[PDB]
């Protein structure tokens, strides 16, 4: 699935990094989430031919995902903090600088880390159902709406059950739940995988009021009203937490607004980037 | 001021009533807020022209206001059910139907109202810095932050501090600072004020949670973040009890949105109307 993108590669410190690109002109690097199996042409595949009208889109797959290297974790440390460094070595392996930038839920973690930690590269940020004030404690809050994706079986079935649980009226094609059901078992990136996770869990996907106070350039923030993993009331506290910010909510959607809502997607973040 | 616009005038059950209209196509409504000395043209001036290119735009005075009839308040209670009944009979005056309806404050009170008791003539709502949730005991939360306007003295220097209570960093021409003072000064429209005024403080300006939810037409709900008259909180509480509702906050920005922003204003709408 998804040959349409050519995958290319490029080495980040050592990290050799799956990324896809289409399209020309300014920068815009999209940060899929951290579901079991997520990467860039998963998260983004809908959207990429609409920005590419205006932009030059690149999807890469964090430290651990997709194709990009999954360092032995018997070895190396899945942090935050090394999602981060990660992101900002590929901006700076391409030579990119004042980039606009889309995070989903942790990659949302990832991208909010690196405009702190080296602003001059990033002139726009957006936040899309982005892990940046969730703590250990909110971890742990295992509701009832996490039945479906904290007791997945590993089968096609149970898959079905993720997606649905993280979307509001989506319906995934056969081809999408299989090549999620796979990506999702794959070996090279199971072990980094529970070690991301079991990270993620036991520190949180955090940054203080303080610091989301301090980033310098514009941000939009996103949210679907109904999404049950970033629920709305975390993306309103970031609305308020991060005083340039806009913020926009979306209803009848889950935590995949750019993929239960391609179009309104990429129009509002377009407009915000300027291109439209 | 204003004389751009054509003052037109049409019968509302017994209520003369003045409007401004500007286009063709598709009409739009605009109901304007109630503060001293407020109407259609002082709200929406710098609007009309971007709306006017795609649609039928129309803003009119609320009974009371501008220079429609200000009945007696020795005789006529000025209660919000009197200005939802009043836009409903002005709707029905011009004939049209299937509109898109814009209020600001008390005249979002008086678009969802009209929505809500009449909703065959709505199509879509936008409620921008609503009173759709303000009560009682809301009103009377004098806070440090209404010191400009709760003691407006009557004076030119005194409108100039409201205005700038009541935005974020606008500065209002010469022209607009007198038109604003003068009008807040009109004999014909200053009783019908304090009777109005002194319903809602009394009643608030409130619907219940379950009459919110209860909307049948495509919501868009806007605010500033620095408004100091409907808290962006109460825009907030607004976005998630209208289940349908979209939620637009814009940063750097008090209650005039659709004078502190007017393009983005007008773009977002716009857009959410479908003519974009
Ligand atoms: O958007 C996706 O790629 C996706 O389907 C999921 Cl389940 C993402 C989850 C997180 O990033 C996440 C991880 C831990 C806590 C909260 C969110
Ligand atoms: O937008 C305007 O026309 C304006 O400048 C003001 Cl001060 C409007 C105030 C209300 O609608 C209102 C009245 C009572 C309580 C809350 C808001
Ligand atoms: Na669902
Ligand atoms: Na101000």
């Amino acid at each position: 699935m998804f040959e349409q993108f050519e995958s290319k590669f490029i080495d980040c410190d050592g990290i050799r990094t799956h990324y896809i690109e289409m399209g020309e002109g300014d920068p815009l690097v999209l940060v899929h989430g951290g579901g079991a199996g997520a990467d860039g042409r998963s998260n983004f595949a809908d959207n990429f031919p609409i920005f590419a009208r205006h932009m030059r889109v690149i999807a890469y797959d964090m430290v651990g995902f997709g194709q990009t290297d999954a360092p032995d974790p018997a070895g190396f440390a899945y942090t935050q903090a090394a999602r981060t460094d990660h992101l900002i070595s590929f901006i700076k392996a391409l030579g990119l600088s004042k980039i606009c930038l889309i995070g989903n839920a942790m990659g949302g973690t990832t991208a909010c880390g690196a405009a702190l930690k080296a602003p001059e590269l990033i002139d726009r940020l957006v936040l899309m159902g982005a892990a940046v004030n969730i703590s250990p404690d909110d971890m742990v809050a295992n509701r009832d709406d996490l039945a479906a994706v904290m007791s997945y079986d590993g089968s096609e079935e149970g898959m079905r059950k993720i997606i649905a649980a993280l979307t509001h009226s989506y319906q995934p094609t056969d081809d999408i739940v299989h090549y999620r059901h796979e990506a999702s078992l794959r070996p090279t990136t199971t072990a980094a995988y529970k070690a991301t996770m079991g990270w993620a869990k036991q520190n949180g996907l955090y940054y203080s009021p303080e610091q989301l106070a301090s980033l310098t350039m514009p941000v939009l923030v996103l949210g679907g009203k109904n999404d049950v993993m970033v629920p709305v009331r975390k993306v309103i506290d970031q609305i308020l937490a991060i005083p340039q910010a806009i913020g926009h909510v979306f209803p009848n959607c889950g935590h995949w607004v750019m993929i239960e809502y391609p179009e309104e997607f990429c129009t509002q973040t377009l407009h915000f980037f300027g291109k439209l």
